[PDB]
């Protein structure tokens, strides 16, 4: 059984914890403590092949940390999470990708762009902007809602497909 280290990254309040808790414990958490940074394990079947996922839900301060570079270097795939009603979180995705690329001295790290809070009728980031950004990056884009569970397994299974493609 192949083991994969997944890292969930994105601005404060985009739903990093909510998506990770939906995937693992199948429930939506409205007030998850913003400081808690934890790892979760889950066995899943993706395209008829089982993998053990080890998912790091990131938290902490907006700061450079030579210790954060260490966790990031071990990550084999990343979810770049933005919220559709927060343009700043979508503008922030470029910075997050540049930091992942810097720490892994490469331009082809498995990544998935994730547009979270798709259940909200209030939208500031257009789907065409996110499709075009994922298009220039060469990565998939997955629309999700941690609240309704829409696209949640899809975002993580797609990241696994990306890691599997990269490792061949
Ligand atoms: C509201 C809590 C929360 O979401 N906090 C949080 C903390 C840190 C980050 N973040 N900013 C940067 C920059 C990085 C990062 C990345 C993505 C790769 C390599 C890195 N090396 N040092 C920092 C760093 C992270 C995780 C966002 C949000
Ligand atoms: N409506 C809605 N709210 C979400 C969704 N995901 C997270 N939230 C809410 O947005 C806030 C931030 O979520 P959280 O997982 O704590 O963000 P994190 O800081 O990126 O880990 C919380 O109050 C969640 O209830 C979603 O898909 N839809
Ligand atoms: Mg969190
Ligand atoms: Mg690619």
């Amino acid at each position: 059984m192949t083991e994969y280290k997944l890292v969930v990254v994105g601005a404060c309040g985009v739903g990093k914890s909510a998506l990770t808790i939906q995937l693992i414990q199948n429930h939506f958490v409205d007030e998850y403590d913003p400081t808690i940074e934890d790892s979760y394990r889950k066995q899943v079947v993706i395209d008829g092949e089982t993998s053990l996922l080890d998912i790091l839900d990131t938290a902490g301060q907006e700061e450079y940390s030579a210790m954060r570079d260490q966790y990031m270097r071990t990550g084999e795939g990343f979810l770049l999470v933005f919220a559709i009603n927060n343009t700043k979180s979508f503008e922030d995705i470029h910075h997050y990708r540049e930091q992942i690329k810097r720490v892994k001295d490469s331009e082809d790290v498995p990544m998935v762009l994730v547009g979270n809070k798709s259940d909200l009728p209030s939208r500031t980031v257009d789907t065409k902007q996110a499709q075009d950004l994922a298009r220039s990056y060469g990565i998939p884009f997955i629309e999700t809602s941690a609240k309704t569970r829409q696209g949640v397994d899809d975002a993580f299974y797609t990241l696994v497909r990306e890691i599997r493609k990269h490792k061949e």
